[PDB]
This record gives C-alpha cells, structure tokens and sequence, in this order.
C-alpha cells in the first residue's frame, strides 16, 4: 500500500519535470540505459500489436525483441482500458490506410 | 548505429508520455508501459534520492530503511552526481521542500 504511494509520487514528480522542461535529465536520472531502451522497444511493440498483422515469429523478427516480453505485453494491452487504447490506436497508427 | 537508433525510440516514448499526461492518460499508459516491479523500483528510486539529497542517512543506514540493496543506492548516488545542476537543485525543491 506505501508502495502504491511511492510510485504516485513518482508519477507526481515527473508530471511537473514536463511542466518545467526537466524530464529529460529527470528520466536520464531515474531509469538505466537498459530500461530506457526497453521502454522505446514496447512502444514499437504495442503498435504492432495494435495493428495485428504479424505471425509471432514475424514480430521477433521485425521488432529484435523476444517471445516472452512480447507475450507479456500483449496480456497487458488486452487489459487496458479502451479510453486508452482509442488514443494508442490513433497515435501510434497515425500513418496507416 | 544501433545507438542513434535507440534514442530516437527513446524520444518517440518520452512524446508518447507527455502527450498522456496532457490527455491525463499517463496512469492507464504506464500501467500498460512498465512491469509491478519496475513501478516498485521507480518508486523507491524516488525515496534514494530524496534521501541522498537530505544527507541525514548513511548509504547502509538507508538500505534497511527502504528495503534496498547496496548496489542499487550506490549506483544511484552516481547518477544522481552525474546530473545537471538545474534538476538537482529543482529536485532539492519539489521533494524536500
Ligand atoms: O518482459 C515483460 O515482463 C513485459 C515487459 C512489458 C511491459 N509492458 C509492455 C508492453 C509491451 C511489451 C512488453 C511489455
Ligand atoms: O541498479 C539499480 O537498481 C538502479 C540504478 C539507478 C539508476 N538511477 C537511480 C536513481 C536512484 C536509485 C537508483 C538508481
């Protein structure tokens, strides 16, 4: 339950780093290179998984990522609730016919 | 090469992120974006700098406080050395102040 309130704050915190211009150097502070680029990594998966035109091995291929975390995320998107999901699908299908 | 790559897909999350908050869609974004335990680091990451910044708490002392290891606020005391000026001293105000 505290670390529900940690992680608000967080969330908090970096609210305002956008507000201020700081959330580069904020982001650079608090995440590892490693996280950071998982994180851009997910972001080409979800759209992907979004537009759900490829096979599994396909999505490996195209993506540089692995099964499980694509498999994991996939369950993640499915909960999600469609307020969000509307939004995801119009930013990041922007370009598709 | 495979470097210049990453960080634009780092940068397409950051945009990805501070268009959620704007939509007030970042709560439902980062639960979908990051895993139970990387929101639980996050929020701890958040209580090692505070507490790094206060300067009251040894190193050691803070582990057993926050349930961290060694490695983990050692590594974080680097980092946060490492940032620039401005979000030290905008951190100094927002979390301690
Ligand atoms: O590797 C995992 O355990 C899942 C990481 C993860 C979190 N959100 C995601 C969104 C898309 C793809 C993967 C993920
Ligand atoms: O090694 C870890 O567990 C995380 C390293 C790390 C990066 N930025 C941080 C900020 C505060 C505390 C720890 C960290």
């Amino acid at each position: 339950e505290q670390r529900h309130q940690e992680w608000l704050r967080f969330v908090d915190l970096l609210k305002n780093a956008y507000q201020n211009d700081l959330h580069l150097p904020l982001l650079n502070l608090m995440l590892t290179p490693d996280e950071r680029e998982a994180l851009g990594t997910r972001v080409r998966i979800v759209e992907e998984l979004l537009r759900g035109e490829m096979s599994q091995r396909e999505l490996k291929n195209e993506l540089g990522a692995g099964i499980a975390t694509i498999t994991r995320g996939s369950n993640y998107l499915k909960a999600a609730p469609v307020e969000l999901r509307q939004w995801l699908e119009e930013v990041l299908l922007k370009s598709d016919l």
